[PDB]
């Protein structure tokens, strides 16, 4: 069914865990089959598990950790802050992001928007 | 004009400053005259500076701090995480919230959605 707020906090937290270990198969299975991802928010969205797989394939040594609790609503949505560590121009950099997700009635991510820009990038 | 990413970070951070001191007039001014706020996200929205003034008068001893940096996009939007401290019938508590805001070409908040629920509430 439409995930409760507690359920949303556990799913959002698990998607960051899966990113962190680079488990592309498990990541893409968290998404609805026709989910849309906008990352960064403002850019054209990508649609469908195929494209979202390709995204993570290309994007993912990269680490990612929640930097605070997940915030969850009563209508299936929530938002979380996290930090991605990865290489930029040959040095270790960090990028601060917040992801906003809405879930469908099967508990899968229907949409994700990832808020970040170069102002959030640090060497 | 449409606020740049760095501008967004400044405006969103100023909004938490003005909540934290409780300056109702000043908070309300940061919003468009016909702004919509959904707080909490999922409830019916409140429209217009006047209903948003009433929200803050009713809601604001209350403190609020950013608990990490503002994430800003290039299309006048940003999100930020912060914590609100308050007292709910004698019980000190804290609530973690993330606000997502979309600014208009005058640098005022056109929409705000506040993400949280009771799962985000904590005693003391
Ligand atoms: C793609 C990326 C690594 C992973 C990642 C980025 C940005 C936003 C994300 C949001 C997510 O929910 C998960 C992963 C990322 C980085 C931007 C530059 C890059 O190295
Ligand atoms: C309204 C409130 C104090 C301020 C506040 C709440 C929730 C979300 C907020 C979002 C903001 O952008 C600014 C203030 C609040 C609390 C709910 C219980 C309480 O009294």
């Amino acid at each position: 069914n439409l995930p409760t707020a507690q359920e949303v906090q556990g799913l959002m937290a698990r998607s960051i865990e899966l990113v962190d270990v680079g488990d592309i198969e498990a990541i893409v299975q968290m998404y609805a089959d026709d989910a849309t991802v906008e990352n960064p928010f403002g850019q054209p969205p990508i649609h469908g598990r195929e494209q979202i797989a390709a995204f993570y394939r290309q994007g993912l040594k990269v680490r990612a950790c929640l930097t605070g609790p997940v915030r969850a609503s009563h209508n299936g949505c929530g938002a979380m802050p996290f930090r991605v560590e990865m290489v930029w121009n040959g040095q270790p950099c960090a990028l601060d992001v917040i992801d906003v997700m809405r879930f469908d009635e099967h508990g899968r991510i229907q949409t994700m928007q990832a808020y970040w820009s170069e102002v959030n990038l640090s060497v």
